[PDB]
């Protein structure tokens, strides 16, 4: 007995036409509505290729308003029609600002609004920081008809900060649509399962399940020095409250993962463990440093 | 300027709905006695529950917004033209507090204070349940006065009351539920509670409001059962600290003192302890070890 | 062979003497409008105050009535029908009475002559010769964008052109080109003064900073006010420009010759352009909160 | 024609990549600005070796140094106490595990009086500073020495007109940029140089006060992560007066010392008697705390 | 009957172009002023010498001071301290680019309280000031004294009821306003002394606090830039009581120490018994913070 | 040289008969007008005694809809008849609310529309709330045949945010119809109300004309006797405050005096007060408590 919802992470490969890879999407979305989801996520920048292996001007124009989003219509009708969330990451223009961002869709069709990747990753094969604005918005949670859910984008993922700022808002379930895979300039780097255990961390230290949608593929991208090339490692998984993986996708197939939470029976566990009683955010101003000693402005 | 005050002493059950329609009526009888300000008893909507540290007991929190209980006393605050202290164990997303809504004569909601210092041990297991307040200590502008609401515990912390005076109160209010202790029958702590409390009135020269529970309550703990024996002792001191009116420690009482607040004003800056205080001395205060400042 | 792909727009700077009669200037601004029109100009910049004398060299009570209110202006609605005629973009400087209050002010016509609002002068100068702050409030709608036919454009007004603030808050609510309607010239106080370089490059410096196209277009001639305390001149300087998204004059007038000056723009190549450099991507506006102080240290209420 | 008056020096060398070379460069030079009168002496950006931001290197970012007992800054105090010049150290520092783009004021006596960390961090072919660099968090910094007031800021934070205000509304006298920019090199036909002269040069006449920019020069080739990169810095080192006009200039190639004398009591005279200061509308200034043009960052 | 008394006092007095002299002459009127009782004394606006306003000129604008160790302030504390009485110290401030017409506010004991930014700035012929003061930026401010809550603006301020207001909302239980006002010199029928009187006298009495107001009398001849300029400065400075009622008055040509008590006690009771306060509707005051009556302001 | 406006202020000694008053306003008004008057002004609510003081439940329904009210209808003939603007000041039943309100007839006759008094005295000496709610109109400028005018009621008087309000909103004349008078007591305000309306129209260069009764009513109340004896002094002030004229406490009158609107709407520019302003460092007006914003 209590509030129950199922929640999907979604897995698959890309192309670089908007059309075919938002057909794929649908798809997807559908064939988890079939088994039972009633939030479902589709993985970081899906639009296209992750593009951010090269550093071109002529893509930075990929980006659009967030206001009339062809994308994001299209997907508030899938979100009405089937009764389900949908958070919609897109390449966002306003004005002279650039954002990587993701707008979510209730289960009524309702824009609940966006939030704007705060951590922005670079370095060979993912130079995000040469596209994005780090994001403004700050960490945010939205009340979709199911539950209160905190969505954040991809490198978040790897901050403790932003899982515990979603959580202390009451965010009940974390979602985070991801791009990642090898790095072109060190074949050797293998970062799937540091990736993971950073992740359960978030989901264990603020007991509430955490969902991850991760892309699949090769893609090849031309740059300014010539063709770079990324294998995406899918593993898309869902964990509980302790940080359990209850649901995980393989490296390179296609997949709808599913699963239930009874978000009444884990708010009373997080509750119980007792860590939101013991915080002690009087010790906690050094985080408000980069460097252990200045705070910022 | 004449405010009258009561405090109330009574028994609860479990169950939400009666205790509420026992502070309806003892708030009632209050303002047929002349009451402006009445005060109920600590966490009164159900048992002392902190006697059991369980998992489903958390959950008897709500959320201070649109609290059924609050709204409920508003509508009667607004009716009879008093003021009423309502206390309540509140959730705040994953915090949760031990907390108090001050009610104005107009109905209007003028804010809460959160329990500050949380008490521990065998048959008091608040830390369990409650964070340390974040709130501060704080005054309240009513239609009648500035008031010191805190509560329970926070009434053996003489910082807590001079905060409160220092911040213009002119009058305390300490909603409270002691009693026997379950470990130890020999432990009686009624008379050193009402010497702390009357302690605090002296030294800032305020009247002082102490309204506690009574009657017997058994508590299903994680260990078997457990029973407390609240002892009642209502209290309205006045600033002096001599004590006005005084409940026992087993039947239900409603206690009014009226206090002259302008010529008590009068006493407090003409005697000038006020004035008097050394701040520069006392940096230790911010220490917990004698020595070593808390960040 | 194709044309380079990209909306393109025509800009026009205007430079011309003004007399003190507002029927003869308003037809000597039709006429120019009208010769910009004819070599392909899609916005026209007509320079500040042009109904008349620059009468601010006078601090005088009878000239504060010569202010008008924005509803029903014989100038502005003139102008919209040419607007209309012509498909052209014309922003039109007037002297505003706002019940009490008053500014210097510019009503932004669209190609179809809708009138599409006001900026109102925020920066005031003042001085011998340019005794501003005695007439205008300090305006209160704050730096706008307008979007029109042809592009959103950042609309503001003389001295205003000093303040990197004005340029760059249009640049930041994507104002596509900026445009700065000018009355500067010697000051009558001291004739060692000469400005015009340093004018020059302010403005370029707003061009190359928010790269955006930048047009400023001033007056000529010489006129004289009678003051309180004697006749007065100003020989205005012309110098009219046209600058692109680097800060390159692509078009310049001298400082006596009236003109009409021509520059076409690809906007989308230069929004392009804006962004690969990446000035928008790299500020930080939380290190920006001493600019809403005026003395360094505290906060303007 | 009387007044305080100080003597500013920009200037402009090729780099090895070698620490020790390098400093003796600057040494050298800033004995020869020194000789030719100079109390405040400018040397350009990251001087202690190549301008190694052209590659994303994971070794790269260990030649970062703390601030605290660097050996480049302590034996420039030495030098600047010898003549009795303002020498500001540009470094690559380690703060714990932040990294920034800094850079160390020294006074006349030889006293440290702190840091400013690089606001505005530069991204693209040749400049991927956004790897190493945490944006800087001392904020706009304006620095009292024996001279002058100064204002102090890095190279990309000299296309920022609200760097140049916020430190003159502090009551910075003369504006310093240590810079390095040339070419580019995934696009060849980009040439920036006159952009950036009138970019900087506005900020001089918009505040009406001196700026000196020192820039390096020289061709450098490093080895990135995916080969070899080249950039040849192209000089351009110059001193602007109060009205943006260049009063010194070097060209593309040469080794320089730059000098100029400014009276900052007429200068500021002149600047409180223009008027902008006075004229400033800080009320409508609140969209500039956006990126976007309407959301207020956090 | 019983309650807290206080005694103030308007200064009036010509100025001479020595800085010393002219502060010499206050303190030798807040002598005078204290010795008749006085525990609250205002001295005029820019009383350090000629209201230099009359002409638009570069070198008037390096006239001004920065606040800290202003040493007419210090001066004036040690007076204050030794007297035991309160003192608001005009002067004209230098804070970096930024310039103000400001007031110190200086308590019995010396202490130096903070101060306040004339807010409305004057222009025209005669009291060109929009040409060196940025319109302030404290906001209107009341200052807690050993004696009293005062609200202090500053000479042109006077002519504006929210100014008055927004004082006594805060708590203001006298109002003063130092002040330069005299001829015109461009049209010698302008007399706004009656005129002036009354627009005060209505604060008083719309607020039901007492005001005292202190003038500058004399000639003064101005070079300008474009030749002599005259002002005869008309002296009248008075002191008004809650209702407006002047209780004394100096007149438009001889130094004054005027001298009234007020029993604040009394005053503040007859002021809440009033009630205006109570009965003001801030729901309908909206257009106040328009300029134009319909566009509120930014 | 200008547009020219003659405007008058009236005063009288009210009886409590309405026919009575309102012929007496009548031939007032033609006497305004006989002297060359475009503008008269009646005083406040003087179709009787002045009775808002007495709190007797059978005064209220002396109220009457602003809609078809025989009073404003009859005065409207009157406008035409000789062409000019005339407030009339009534008391007004608008369904639960009642009001004290004037209604703006034009030169031709036209019902320019309403404003309802916004300052109600409310406590000891003031129990008008007992007839009046607060005026919800807000401040309102109405455009005549001669000028665009501000008028507001009695209390209003005080109160300099009502006469900006009305000046920024291009009020070139402002009107102020009050009844004031006092115990035959000590307190005699007419000297406080003359300084704080001459204030007025000095901060904001624009003349004003206030109307006020005279004689001596006697009302019997709950308590048991009022009698005022009010004290007339209804004036003209210019632009500047100067008094232009005045009338004394006792007689009948017929003041007088012609405006050059051009010459004063230049004259109020070149001051420069309204350049000048700063809304910027206003909010604080928008508190009653000087910290706090209301709603």
């Amino acid at each position: 007995k209590g509030r129950k919802v199922v929640v999907s992470a979604l897995q698959f490969a890309c192309t670089d036409d908007v059309s075919t890879n938002v057909t794929t999407a649908e798809r997807l979305v559908r064939a988890a509505h079939k088994q039972g989801a009633n939030i479902v996520l589709i993985q970081e920048l899906f639009e296209g290729y992750y593009f951010c292996q090269a550093q071109r001007e002529d893509f930075i124009q990929r980006a659009k308003p967030y206001k009339d989003h062809p994308t994001i219509m299209r997907l508030q009708k899938l979100a009405k029609e089937l009764g389900v969330v949908i958070p919609v990451s897109f390449f966002e223009e306003a004005n002279n600002a650039h954002y990587n961002s993701i707008a979510i869709i209730d289960a009524d069709g309702t824009d609940l609004g966006i939030y704007r990747k705060s951590h922005i990753p670079d370095g060979p094969g993912y130079e995000e920081k040469f596209y994005f604005n780090p994001g403004d918005t700050g960490f945010k949670v939205f009340q979709t008809k199911y539950a209160k859910i905190g969505v954040a984008i991809s490198w978040d993922q790897w901050f403790p900060e932003a899982a515990r700022a979603m959580a202390l808002q009451g965010a009940e379930i974390l979602f985070y649509p991801t791009a990642i895979g090898s790095e072109p300039h060190d074949q050797s780097i293998d970062s799937r399962d540091h990736w993971k255990r950073v992740m359960q961390g978030h989901a264990g230290a603020n007991l509430v399940p955490l969902v991850a949608s991760n892309r699949i593929g090769n893609e090849i991208i031309e740059t300014e020095h010539g063709k770079s090339e990324i294998k995406f490692y899918g593993n898309s998984f869902i964990a509980g409250p302790t940080g359990e993986i209850v649901s995980i996708a393989d490296d390179k197939e296609e997949a709808v993962l599913i699963a239930e939470f009874n978000l009444d029976k884990i708010k009373s566990m997080r509750h119980c463990w007792g860590v939101f009683r013991d915080r002690r955010p009087d010790l906690y101003k050094v985080l408000l440093t980069l460097d252990g000693k200045n705070p910022v402005l």
